[PDB]
């Protein structure tokens, strides 16, 4: 635990629409202060300790609301350990993570259990989705709300057990069960139409620009439309994840604030930043679901996210190893690492005119923290956590194999340079990662407390 008042001296500070020189008070796990301006040479306000941040951008620390850390069960892959350290490495000090593991998260001793996993081994702050099955309503009904997110519901891309497609039962969890629903949408009967055409007027070694053509703009909105009618209906609370489509748009609303929205949307950093285009370069590193589509859907969700029809957004980190993103389209594993250079590359956009610093800053903290009424974080304000990244915008970074700290030891993003690099991570008010090296002593963490 921190215990001293550390000043987070001079920085150019990013919070809620502002951008402005100025300088934090860190008290202990918490912000005390923030004190706009440049405070004089001789003037560290009695802290115990500085931070000279000149030429820094301070910004609340990311709130990521979909990560796969692959524990338990899958750690071949990934730890919670590993990805989290992976996730401060990148700015982010609050995740989510997604109830696909094995055992999968569909009980509350699971969730307990994931919980329990957190306070012993986590590098971030950590909550996690309850997952719901065509079996499991009982279970979901006694889920205490302030202890997880929401429920994650997989609509397609997921199989057997994990794949909700019982009709009556979806009807029962919109209509019978009071949380916040995420769901991933893809319509599993539209995809094997396709995969049929494809196999048959191709043949079965189909390579990734298969891909998106198989996992189609469709077979997306057909799953999203079914979704938003059903919410709709039962007038629930709906969060559709990872949108890819220009299409998909169009069910989602920008005339009123996040607060008020009954159904929200999420889009995450690879269909912002990767489009069809790069498919020739990366193959099946950039092989995800739902599919990397084309650049005109890419420009249309870096629109959403301007305009507010996008409400926040976040990673799907995913690792697999390089074993397991081997072959064909129908073969390679979707999902890869994000959560390490997410940030840099929405800052990398920005250098760019695509979006402001300001638009970031609200929809990977801000808006994060109001949609799930997460306590006391994602702002820089007095008496919340001091979970807070300092970014340098003058010190590129190149992503290698050196330096990349996911345990599958690879990057979609492997070879980039990228103009911003992450000086500092608070968690918590403790210094988790400074100038690319994690902390000699893991920071206090706390479960995200919701509502
Ligand atoms: C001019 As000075 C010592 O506050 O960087
Ligand atoms: C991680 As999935 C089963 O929503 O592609
Ligand atoms: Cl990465
Ligand atoms: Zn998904
Ligand atoms: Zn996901």
């Amino acid at each position: 635990s921190n215990a001293m008042k550390i000043l987070l001296r001079n920085a150019l500070i990013t919070n809620e629409g502002k951008t402005f020189p100025g300088s934090v008070m860190i008290d202990g796990a918490f912000i005390s202060r923030i004190i706009e301006g440049e405070l004089p040479a001789d003037d560290n306000l009695s802290a115990d300790e500085v931070i000279e941040c000149s030429g820094l951008r301070l910004f609340p620390g990311c709130i990521d609301d979909q990560v796969h850390f692959r524990e338990p069960g899958l750690t071949h892959k990934a730890t919670i350990a590993s990805e989290s350290r992976a996730a401060v490495a990148g700015g982010v000090t609050s995740f989510m993570d997604m109830p696909n593991t094995n055992p999968p998260t569909t009980m509350w001793e699971r969730l307990l259990e994931k919980r329990q996993i957190g306070a012993d081994t986590a590098w971030a702050n950590y909550g996690f989705f309850f997952g719901g099955t065509n079996d499991n309503i009982d279970e979901i009904k006694r889920v205490d709300k302030h202890l997880v997110p929401g429920l994650k519901l997989f609509l397609g891309s997921s199989t057997g057990n994990m794949l909700v497609d019982n009709k009556e039962t979806l009807e029962k969890i919109f209509g019978e069960c009071d949380l916040l629903i995420a769901t991933h949408c893809e319509k599993e009967e539209i995809i094997r139409a396709n995969k049929e055409h494809y196999k048959a007027k191709y043949g079965n070694d189909l390579d990734i620009h298969f891909h998106p053509l198989i996992r189609s703009e469709e077979a997306c909105y057909r799953s999203s439309a079914e979704a938003v009618e059903l919410a709709e209906r039962m007038n629930a609370r709906l969060h559709i994840l990872h949108l890819s489509t220009e299409k998909e748009l169009s069910l989602f609303r920008n005339d009123i604030p996040t607060a008020q929205k009954r159904i929200t949307s999420e889009v995450c950093v690879h269909h912002l930043w990767f489009s069809d285009t790069d498919y020739g370069r990366l193959g099946n590193r950039i092989k995800w679901n739902p599919a990397i589509k084309k650049e005109s859907d890419r420009e249309a969700l870096r629109a959403a996210v301007r305009n507010g029809r996008i409400d926040i957004i976040a990673t799907d980190h995913a690792p697999h190893l390089l074993r397991e993103k081997e072959g064909s389209c129908l073969q390679a594993a979707s999902g890869g690492p994000l959560v390490q250079h997410s940030l840099l590359a929405l800052l990398e956009l920005c250098n760019q005119g695509i979006f402001s610093i300001e638009e970031i800053v609200s929809k990977t903290a801000h808006i994060p923290a109001t949609l799930f009424a997460i306590e006391k974080r994602g702002y820089i304000r007095p008496g919340y956590y001091a979970d807070l990244v300092l970014v340098d915008p003058s010190s590129p970074h190149t992503v290698s194999a050196d330096n990349i700290l996911s345990l599958c030891g690879w990057s979609p993003f492997e070879g980039f340079t990228f103009s911003h690099s992450v000086a500092y991570t608070f968690v918590n008010g403790c210094l988790a990662y400074a100038k690319g090296r994690l902390a000699e002593s893991r920071p206090t963490v706390h479960p995200l407390f919701f509502n």
